[PDB]
């Protein structure tokens, strides 16, 4: 049982939860009101100022997936858009490129290759076993997709490296040129949350164990701030409703939570100690605090 969708049912799945969310009755100072305007942004950047300069159906665009939730919510606009653009289907499977490295989690491995089945992408990944950049990486991708023009990146503005950064950006000069397609610049973390959870599609489930952000497994931890300690106020939930409320799906788009790897769970469970999960972290400069401490 691993749900598989056609590439046309998958983007189709994801316009309606996307409509789904800007139906959503909310106050104007609410996270979810910002998050529908940042969807909107969102849905801006690629109907208006990519599709029609880069075609998504011909090789012109590949996407940049590394299972995280950045990624896994600017995927479910981009497929969303897709449909949009061209139905509001010309594609078996939807080029998208990982890129490895030898101390990623397992949890997060496995949810790549999930997901991939799930929403009938075409994957290529780098090797995790070549002592390489991250340019070097991309530099032998375009050299099996020499059609390649541009790239989709979930990135935020928050994140390291994104303060300086623009939707459409040609890439640095120590990289293969093509131009970035960054459309989720403007997304904050509440928002990144309240989309996933509404979602109701399957995200990597560490997150449900405390962590908030997915770096390497020698540095990353379950979030401090989230850590549970009687002796500490409890924290409050501001996604009750999307999760409550979360989209139902149908015979064709049923879905469930895959168990963390095994070697995961041990270590969470070796560290003798409760977390919420990261959703209970909504402030962007505490997402990488769970770290080891190095000098
Ligand atoms: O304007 C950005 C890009 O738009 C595409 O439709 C053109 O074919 C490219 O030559 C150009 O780099
Ligand atoms: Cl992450």
């Amino acid at each position: 049982g691993a749900m598989v969708m056609r590439l046309g049912d998958a983007a189709e799945l994801c316009y309606n939860l996307t409509s789904s969310y800007l139906q959503i009755a909310a106050e104007s100072d609410s996270i979810i009101a910002q998050t529908q305007r940042a969807i909107n942004t969102t849905k801006s950047i690629l109907i208006n100022e990519t599709f029609p300069k880069w075609s998504p159906l011909n090789g012109e665009i590949s996407f940049s997936y590394n299972g995280g939730k950045d990624c896994q919510v600017l995927l479910l606009l981009y497929l969303s858009c897709l449909w949009e653009y061209y139905i509001v289907f010309p594609l078996t499977k939807l080029p998208t490129v990982f890129i490895d490295h030898d101390d990623t989690f397992k949890t997060l491995e496995n949810f790549i290759e999930e997901t991939s089945l799930r929403y009938s992408l075409s994957l290529y990944e780098s090797d995790r076993d070549k002592c390489e950049t991250m340019a070097e990486a991309f530099e032998t991708f375009l050299q099996v997709f020499p059609e390649t023009k541009a790239i989709v990146i979930g990135i935020r503005h928050t994140d390291p490296f994104g303060e300086h950064l623009k939707p459409i950006q040609k890439t640095a000069a120590n990289w293969p040129d093509f131009y970035r397609l960054q459309p989720l610049l403007h997304w904050n973390l509440a928002n990144i949350w309240s989309f996933l959870l509404y979602s109701n599609e399957p995200i990597c489930e560490l997150y449900r164990y405390g962590f908030t952000s997915l770096g390497n497994v020698e540095e990353t931890l379950p979030n401090p701030h989230l850590r549970k300690d009687k002796n500490s106020t409890p924290l409050k939930l501001n996604f009750e409703w999307e999760i409550e409320n979360r989209y139902k799906h149908n015979e064709v788009t049923k879905a469930e939570p895959i168990p963390i790897a095994d070697e995961d769970l041990v270590k969470i469970e070796n560290l003798h100690e409760d977390y919420y999960p990261g959703w209970y972290l909504v402030d962007d400069k505490l997402e990488r605090a769970g770290r080891i401490k190095k000098k």
